[PDB]
């Protein structure tokens, strides 16, 4: 589909048995999800934005469905107010910017 | 143009006769630029981000040419980690997400 930017580009994502709304975010290198207790190994990381940094947990090779498109990759879990689909997964679902 | 997301969508902008690099940021409501001088009246504002809240200066009806496309709108100036073009100006230049 084509998503205009009159409103926030929120879409439905699925990560295991959880459905969540998330931003398709071209300004995000990495995918950052709200606090959730995913299985498996992880490593701590800091990521920076407006207002400074948050601590996140980096999980690798996590499958996520984004509008029925399959993705799998690194997901950072931490105290974000919004779920953020970053470029690492946007490319996998064939997402481009156009003007 | 069409822009893929294997790299950061950085573009050259022209503002006040100055060329800067800025990130096309679909996850940002508002355009926020690093400290710079702009003429005219501004209003103090506070905005949120992943790391907390910051103080910015709000300038209205500022011309910016983004990758050759003309916008005239609100520019927030403050301690953003990088220059970001938000949805307020992305809509003006006709930017959409497609997959
Ligand atoms: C309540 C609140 O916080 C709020 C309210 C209204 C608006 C906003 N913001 C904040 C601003 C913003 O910072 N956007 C982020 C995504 C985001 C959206 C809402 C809340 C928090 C974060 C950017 O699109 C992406 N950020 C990086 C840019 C600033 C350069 S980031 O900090 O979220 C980020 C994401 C992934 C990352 C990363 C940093 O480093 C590596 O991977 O855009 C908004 O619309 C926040």
């Amino acid at each position: 589909p084509q998503i205009t930017l009159w409103k926030r580009p929120l879409v439905t994502i699925r990560i295991g048995g959880q459905l969540k709304e998330a931003l398709l975010d071209t300004g995000a290198d990495d995918t950052v999800l709200e606090e959730m207790n995913l299985p498996g190994k992880w490593k701590p990381k800091m990521i920076g934005g407006i207002g400074g940094f948050i601590k996140v947990r980096q999980y690798d090779q996590i499958p996520i469905e984004i509008c029925g498109h399959k993705a799998i990759g690194t997901v950072l879990v931490g105290p974000t107010p919004v779920n953020i689909i970053g470029r690492n997964l946007l490319t996998q679902i064939g997402c481009t910017l156009n003007f």
